[PDB]
């Protein structure tokens, strides 16, 4: 979830006992504070919570429990991802290993969600994905590994790696030689 | 409105109490929450004596008048996270938190990084580029340095290396990328990925075929 500097954002929660019936965290801090209509004190002033004008210390996790949601202020442009799914390399394969890597770059936000596939099969077994990390032009970077022994590599058609970033979904398919 | 020192430090397999205090800890029992970088929170412990399911064993609270406190017994190195205890603060139906307090857990197993280079794929240099990628996994502790050379010539231009998070078997991972054209690429005998750790070194090197 995203907002640009000064614009309006919404922030939703869905569950039961919203049907019968405000928390702020940013990184490694407390989550500091009630119920749809009510007046707190402390913080600048002004189920779903709404926010009007919106700066750069707003980015935070808003919490309703709720699982968490990450509002994100654009101190930047909006950029997709860049996605290059590398085999594995003839030198990897000859000390039989396989390994495929997907690469992750210049995106912003530093969100994103990474799928796997075998063939059409989505596979989850031996995937690791790193934390997206600002580049030198403050974009973000990522990785995304499959292990996977030669005789898998060999034997299907073909692999594919999946990022979403903010409803944008790139998709990219390697097959073996 | 609850107080808990910012950081504490354990050895591996030995036990770690985590306190928090505060006036509504002489009326209220406090929930235990482990929060690691980038992931949503997990209640640890509810109201000090209930352990929800999935939470390892390895988890208890207890309490003394205007203090609570969060035990871990055995501490793994899946435990290194920010601890942040809540309570109900008296008269009005509101909850308050903690500052958190960071675990580090100490004496874990180091590992030198496994190191990846791959060159081009043929996808790529269809499409006129030339990216290569070095994979850097399974390394402890979680700092390393990257530098990419091009035959013998360091390349300072074009390289960007993620800062390195934790794989599932809580070893580290990141990776080194350097943009080049197909012209860069041809024109070299080869390019190198080296890796400090420590007191390693790894380097791979690849060759345009």
């Amino acid at each position: 979830v995203s907002v640009a500097l000064g614009q309006t954002v919404k922030i939703t929660c869905q569950g039961d006992s919203l049907r019968m019936y405000w928390y702020q965290q940013k990184p490694a801090q407390a989550p500091v504070l009630y119920a749809e209509k009510n007046r707190p004190s402390g913080i600048p002033d002004r189920a779903s919570l709404t926010i009007t004008g919106a700066q750069a210390e707003d980015e935070a996790d808003y919490y309703c429990f709720g699982g968490g949601t990450k509002l994100t202020v654009l101190g930047q442009p909006k950029a997709a991802p860049s996605v290059t799914l590398f085999p594995p390399s003839s030198e990897e394969l000859q000390a039989n290993k396989a390994t495929l890597v997907c690469l992750i770059s210049d995106f912003y936000p530093g969100a994103v969600t990474v799928a796997w596939k075998a063939d059409s099969s989505p596979v989850k077994a031996g995937v690791e994905t790193t934390t997206p990390s600002k580049q030198s032009n403050n974009k973000y970077a990522a990785s995304s590994y499959l292990s996977l022994t030669p005789e898998q590599w060999k034997s299907h058609r073909s692999y594919s790696c999946q990022v979403t970033h903010e409803g944008s979904t790139v998709e990219k398919t390697v097959a073996p030689t």
